């Protein structure tokens, strides 16, 4: 079991969190952004790529759901169909509304005006959702889920994204404090990621 | 009760209308060409949106909810590896084929860029056509969500300005069988019927 992973990449970070939550020690092969063995199993050369015996999977969502189904404990999705769909919809909304901004900010080719606006929008949006972190210990959940596995890599990166949340976002800042301290999250961090804070 | 706000012209809504028909779930189809009940439950106002006593959108979210909520017939494999393979195929169809469909249909695309996207999609589909000789559904013995994503694109080849070459016979044969199937026929809006 191996995972080709960009140690700087929030999408690779998602899969490293899932692996850590499941207690699965994969061989983590660090690939800098942009090797033959990876292109051999995944002609797209995208990261992360999971290889399980001779099975290659890519797309962080595909890989996270495979790991959640293959290694059932602890479950990272709800049990019933509506709640599961709600979790998958929340992952889609995080991708659409937050990850798009992250990707624009971090792309060296983004024009500065666009980078600045992306930062402003992402800061405002995270501040706006903060009240939802007051009453449940995980994001809209009583248990760590794949939703948190998508959120945490973004929140870890706020300093590198140039975003400081305001004091009124305390519920979200408290969620960060609890979540970043958890064993599985600490285990997920690449060397590059640890150096971001 | 169960309703689906649907764009009768759009291939992402067509995906969900295929799944609803396959599952026989008696859903109310509400055609949209911004109803307040829709904006009430989905502030993005995107289509398709499924609503029940539940509010879901994004075609992949909606399709997997339907497959989990209404088990028969199963539209995904049972075991994790095969399920991951199906999910990855859906992603590749989205990235490589749906991206081209969307580019061709976007009113902002340069006509020369539409011609190029038509070529790229035609060639890619032709390159994969031999895999349709090996199994009666796309890399599967049974209709699946992979087919539900592919059939709306294939139904639209004429309106996309794409004619497959005779070399693509197994894919053409797949289209013949699939378009005649009861559920796919039930999925078609009037607007989609006008497309052929």
């Amino acid at each position: 079991l191996a995972c080709y992973s960009d140690p700087a990449d929030h999408y690779s970070h998602r899969v490293r969190i899932v692996l850590a939550e499941k207690g699965v020690s994969a061989e983590i092969i660090s690939v800098e952004a942009g090797p033959p063995k990876l292109i051999e199993v995944n002609p797209y050369g995208s990261l992360p790529t999971l290889v399980d015996r001779d099975l290659a999977l890519w797309e962080s969502t595909v890989v996270m759901e495979y790991l959640d189904e293959r290694y059932p404990h602890p479950p990272l999705l709800p049990v019933y169909p509506v709640a599961r769909a709600n979790s998958r919809l929340l992952i889609h909304r995080i991708q659409r509304d937050w990850c798009g901004q992250v990707d624009l900010i971090l792309d060296p080719r983004t024009k500065e005006a666009a980078r600045v606006q992306a930062r402003k929008e992402l800061r405002e949006s995270l501040t706006g959702v903060s009240p939802l972190f007051a009453d449940k210990p995980f994001f809209l959940s009583e248990e760590q889920s794949l939703v948190d596995c998508c959120l945490l890599p973004i929140l870890w990166r706020l300093p590198v994204l140039g975003i400081e949340l305001p004091r009124q976002a305390k519920p979200l800042l408290d969620y960060m404090e609890r979540q970043f301290a958890r064993e599985a999250f600490q285990a997920s961090l690449s060397g590059v990621e640890r150096d971001m804070r």
